[PDB]
């Protein structure tokens, strides 16, 4: 089937040896190398890659002589914070499988995914503790909860040193510490949530062998980032989930200094860029408003940015050009992929452009568009579901194999849910969820045109659209709108700016609300029936 577009071969073939195994190697590297590899970018706090490599194999073997077996489970709950992957890489490092979760979480969020990872032990941030405790009542097997980003035991629980003190031979040497192989394709290494699902999390069981398929991806010269010391990302992309995960995993294996930023205020993000000389930055499309608005810009040196990367959430094309174009770069490099692909499927090809792509299919993978009732593939410039395979597709969901069959078909393609297309240079475009399409009468209207359209008025700060129920029409689309610091818009004043850019189908018939925040997932995605419950409440 010539519908079908394969990913070529990698230019760094899948390595052997555990995802553990292999983290191992590069850290060690970078470590005796004498490089930084965690800088908290508001405190200004490092983490050597000695000091990480470290503390990931003290904690790996604390965990074992806690008892705990291969195939066993922990959890963090934790804001981004630089101690974040201690416990993730001390578990790929024993075999033992990771859940992490966000403080944000709300507890009804919390307690559900917690009961289906069903950790032994929780590494919880100081702001998470009050989170966890609540959940352990419910999820009455977590054993130990541990403090995560505390220097000192806090509030009666072992903080992260502690735990390791109490559970190692004084004088251990974690250069003596021997990684764990297991089964790869097998394996769980990880347990992972998605952001914006209108159910409760589901866990998504990513093995060792997805992993080390992202390995390959992250440094590679076209469908990555190449090894080469002084490399500085400044990452505003929540840890716990897929998209930050998978990005700073790659880039320890990439010998790169992550510079977590939890602050977004255009001064500290500018700042930030300058002060730690930083080289690329990955973000979620959110962020690219307080960027294309700065008028601080020449007051920074960022002349050592070479590179935007976005992903998690539709990017309007003409924002991105314009971010693209003040900060003096070719274009704003996209990734795109679901939790259950472990990491990005689609990214832009470095030396391969083409204006509002999403980019191409990823070494060692393939992808369709099947048409959204037949099923059948499609050919180029035809929109409908996109569909991929290959060897980041997730073991399944925890204890739920009706999910899990809804989602992967009978010929083992992943039906991601996403309306895109492709075009006759196989770059792709994803327009919006499937979910979110609104009906208005037989159109099949894609939230993100309107947003785009939203987005690129001066003051607009931001901007969610979702359909309002009408008897004739079926949906009507609405939009929430967030206005810029000083500036006033009428409903009136919006809906006639939208029905001047576009077709007569995707009129904002359903009306405008103004609010303070666009209720937005936690990578960036719309909260549709958010949406939908503002637009239903008369002004
Ligand atoms: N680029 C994109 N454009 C438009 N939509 C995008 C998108 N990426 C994710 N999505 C949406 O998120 C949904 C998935 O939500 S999710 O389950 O929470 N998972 C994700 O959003 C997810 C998991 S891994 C991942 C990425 N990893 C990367 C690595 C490098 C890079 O430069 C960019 C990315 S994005 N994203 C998709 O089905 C789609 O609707
Ligand atoms: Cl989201
Ligand atoms: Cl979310």
């Amino acid at each position: 089937d010539e519908n079908i577009v394969v990913g070529p071969k990698p230019f760094y073939p899948i390595e052997e040896g555990s995802a553990g195994t292999q983290l191992r190697k590069y850290m060690e590297r970078y470590a005796k190398l004498g490089a930084i590899a965690f800088t908290n970018a508001v405190t200004g706090v490092d983490y050597s890659y000695a000091e990480y490599l470290e503390k990931s194999c003290c904690l790996g073997k604390a965990l074992q002589n806690y008892g705990l077996v291969v195939d066993g489970r922990i959890a963090l709950c934790s804001e981004n914070c630089e101690e974040f992957f201690i416990p993730v890489i001390a578990g790929l490092f024993i075999g033992v499988g990771v859940a992490p979760t966000n403080e944000i979480y709300t507890l009804r969020e919390l307690v559900h995914s917690l009961g289906i990872s069903k950790p032994t032990i929780v590494f919880s941030s100081k702001k998470g503790l009050d989170k966890v405790i609540t959940v352990q009542k419910t999820v009455t097997t977590i054993k130990t909860i541990v403090i995560l980003d505390s220097k000192v035991d806090y509030r009666g629980y072992q903080c992260l040193d502690t735990f390791i003190k109490r559970n190692t031979p004084p004088g251990y040497q974690a250069s003596s510490f021997k990684t764990v192989e297991v089964d790869r394709k097998e394996q769980v290494a990880l347990i992972m949530n998605s952001s914006g699902s209108t159910g409760l999390p589901k866990g998504v069981q990513l093995t060792h062998e997805n992993i080390v398929t992202r390995f390959s991806h992250a440094r590679d010269p076209i469908y990555g980032n190449q090894v080469s010391p002084g490399t500085a990302v400044l990452t505003v992309v929540p840890f716990h989930h897929g998209f930050g995960m998978f990005t700073t995993l790659g880039y320890l294996i990439c010998g790169f200094r992550v510079v977590m930023l939890t602050k977004f205020d255009e001064e500290t993000f500018l700042k930030t860029l300058q002060d730690y000389k930083c080289t690329n930055v990955i973000l979620v499309p959110t962020l690219f408003a307080i960027l294309n608005k700065s008028e601080l810009l020449n007051k920074y040196d960022l002349s050592n940015l070479v590179e935007i990367a976005s992903g998690g959430a539709p990017l309007s094309k003409e924002v991105g050009e314009a971010v693209a174009r003040r900060f003096n770069l070719p274009g704003v490099r996209q990734g795109y992929g679901l939790t259950e692909t472990t990491s990005a499927i689609i990214i832009t090809p470095e030396g391969d452009d083409k204006p509002g792509a999403s980019g191409k299919v990823v070494p060692l993978f393939k992808a369709k568009v099947i048409d959204l009732d037949t099923k059948k593939s499609l050919g180029p410039n035809r929109r409908g579901e996109v569909c991929v395979k290959g060897p980041m597709l997730m073991k399944g969901y925890v204890n739920n194999p009706e999910a899990t069959k809804e989602l992967i078909d009978e010929e083992g393609w992943l039906h991601t849910g996403d309306i895109g297309y492709y075009d006759e240079e196989k770059h792709f475009f994803i327009v919006d969820r499937l979910k979110s399409l609104i009906k208005y009468k037989g159109y099949q209207v894609p939230p993100a045109e309107l947003e785009s359209v939203l987005l690129q008025h001066p003051s607009i700060f931001d901007a969610g659209v979702a359909g309002v129920p009408d008897p004739v029409a079926g949906e009507l689309p609405g939009a929430v709108v967030v206005l810029e610091s000083g500036k006033n818009m009428t409903e009136k004043e919006v809906m006639d700016y939208v029905a001047s850019q576009v077709s007569n189908a995707k009129r904002l018939r359903g009306g405008v609300r103004f609010v303070d925040e666009v209720p937005k997932g936690l990578t960036g995605k719309i909260d549709g029936r958010a949406i939908r419950e503002i637009l239903k409440k008369p002004v």
